[PDB]
């Protein structure tokens, strides 16, 4: 740049320039015109808006032209007082984002078993403590095979969000049956079991 | 990214990343970690400083590692409540500057001439009005040749900064002399003159 010569009482243009990326949008652009030496503010374009002229009320941008990278300032009704160096600061912000999901877990304790002590309906109870998230519960006999029966299973969360699972199987008996509870944590893939065996 | 699995009561790390330019410095970087859905603030690094953890007091950056582009966040003493998606916003600011100097000008009016009316010391007076900046003043005879003599020249600025120049030449007379004043504006390179001619 050479200096800009302006007749007193006329309007003048102070050049400034940038090269915008194809992405570009004015919400990115942050633009300050300042008196070089003092660093007093003259005109600003920030946060997708054209703020005013700061003190003068005699300055303007070419708001239709910014997006194309013209940050030149227009100074009106020039006067001796305006003489000096002006500095144009142009900051473009490129914002990127990434997301990350946190999955929380806790293990369930070894279950504790309970019943009402051979063609009779009896109830077995599986209780396992303080795991997260909700567990998958499986009842099965001693050779891995699902037990038939009515099972009620509830899972109750404490103050800290952790679950205690309480699962109740009502069965009719067979003289030699083992009965098992597997409490699974899907997320950790940890398995907890207990089992009663009934002969007599 | 896959999701991050954290045992309750342990510490976990949420990854985030950037690729910095060789220029790069932390005063450029603006960094927000937010709960994706709510958009509540978790942790920020702005204006060359690491602001705190926002609400939790359980979060940290790796401040020694930012400059290399690691914006990962450390979450401490994890709990069910923390479960969710987190979003990391990374804005880098590249600031450029240019300076432009405004040189103001105004033209001087045609000078007006005055004297005390042939081997006598007389005084001629050049007055020119409202120019800017200070002018160069030249006294000369009628064939372009500098006049010898004592010249006093003063330049006085009005309310608006503009100069009136008043230049006084004291000469001894020669029976046939033309006397001239050239008032020059260096900046505009406009010349203003007046002249008296003296026969009798
Ligand atoms: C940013 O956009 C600006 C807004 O359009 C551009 O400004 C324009 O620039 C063009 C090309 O250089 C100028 O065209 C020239 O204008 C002069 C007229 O004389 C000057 O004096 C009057 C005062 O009476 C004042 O209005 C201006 O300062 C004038 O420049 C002609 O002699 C030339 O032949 C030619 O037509 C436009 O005048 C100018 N417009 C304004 C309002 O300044 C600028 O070029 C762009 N900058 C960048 C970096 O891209
Ligand atoms: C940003 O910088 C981070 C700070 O150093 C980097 O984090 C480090 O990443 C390395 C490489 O992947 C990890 O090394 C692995 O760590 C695990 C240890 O188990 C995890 O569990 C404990 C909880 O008890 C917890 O401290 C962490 O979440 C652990 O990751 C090992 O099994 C691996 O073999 C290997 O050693 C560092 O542990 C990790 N440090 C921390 C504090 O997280 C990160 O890689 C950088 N990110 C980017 C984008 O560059
Ligand atoms: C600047 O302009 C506003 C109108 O937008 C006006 O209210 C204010 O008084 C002006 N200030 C000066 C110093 O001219
Ligand atoms: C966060 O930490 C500051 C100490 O830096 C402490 O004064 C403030 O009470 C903390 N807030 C919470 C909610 O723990």
């Amino acid at each position: 740049e050479d200096p800009v010569v302006a007749l007193v009482d006329t309007d003048a243009t102070l050049r400034c320039s940038f090269s915008p990326e194809p992405g570009f949008s004015l919400a990115q652009l942050n633009l300050i015109w300042q008196l070089t030496d003092t660093k007093q503010l003259v005109h600003s374009f920030t946060e997708g808006r054209d703020q005013g002229s700061a003190y003068s009320n005699r300055t303007a941008l070419f708001p239709d032209l910014l997006v194309q990278g013209n940050a030149s300032l227009r100074l009106q009704r020039v006067r001796v007082t305006d003489e000096g160096s002006y500095t144009c600061f142009v900051s473009i912000q490129d914002f990127d984002s990434a997301a990350v999901s946190l999955q929380v877990a806790a293990p369930y304790s070894k279950p504790s078993m309970t019943l009402e002590p051979p063609g009779n309906m009896v109830t077995i109870t599986c209780s396992s403590y303080q795991g997260y998230p909700e567990a998958e519960v499986f009842w099965k006999d001693g050779q891995g095979v699902p037990l038939t029966g009515n099972v009620t299973t509830s899972q109750m969360a404490n103050e800290r969000g952790l679950f205690d699972v309480h699962s109740v199987l009502r069965v009719v008996l067979g003289a030699n049956g083992t009965y098992s509870c597997l409490v699974r944590n899907p997320v950790l893939q940890q398995d907890a079991h207990g089992s009663v065996t009934i002969t007599g």
